[PDB]
Formats: C-alpha cells, structure tokens, sequence
C-alpha cells in the first residue's frame, strides 16, 4: 500500500518513562502504522488516546545488543522503550519499519 506493508503488532512493551521508573510493561499496538499506548490488553480499545505515528517520523533502534529501539515522532519525538525480550523489540523494528518502509521521508 501507500506507506509499505499494513501490518499490525500488537503485545506489551516495556518501556523507559523515567530514569527511577523504568522497565515499565506498558500494553503497545501498531495499527496502520499507529503504535498507540495502552495499560492493559483489554484496554486497546480506548487506552491513553495518544499514539505513536511511526510513520509520518521514525522509528529508533539502535543499542548495540539485545533490545534495542525508540520512537520519533509528531510534535513530540521522545519514545524510550523496551521489549519482553529482543526479538520482542526486533518484532517491533519489524513490524514499524514493514508499515512505514515506503516512507522514507514523511508519511504525508
């Protein structure tokens, strides 16, 4: 499609919010390109209201060893997080960059 692939990731991610509270499992799901932020499996449907557009931005990974990514993107590029495991964060990487793989400038 006009973006790459519609995937759709769905599963917890741990993230970074803060230097004191890290780690923090936080339930994240990618739809059409949208990772957005959840507290729960069951709260997918509603969740926090604010989502990552990986796509119009970037999606960050990195760190030289087992899990490794972040999230860049509108008005606020500011996403440090973990994953369950790494092929967790590489599912990630995976499915981000398989939606957005066509924007290589800004999903617009």
């Amino acid at each position: 499609g006009p973006l790459g692939s519609p995937e759709f990731m769905e599963g917890v991610l741990y993230k970074w919010t803060n230097y004191l509270t890290g780690w923090q499992p936080r339930w994240f799901v990618l739809d059409n390109g949208i990772l957005s932020y959840y507290d729960s499996q069951d709260d997918v449907c509603k969740g926090s209201k604010g989502s990552i557009k990986m796509a119009v931005c970037e999606i960050k990974v990195h760190s030289a060893d087992n899990t490794r990514m972040e999230l860049i993107i509108p008005g606020e590029q500011h996403f440090y997080m973990k994953a369950v495991n790494a092929a967790e964060r590489q599912r990630w990487l995976v499915a981000l960059g398989s939606s957005k793989a066509c924007l290589t400038d800004t999903r617009t």
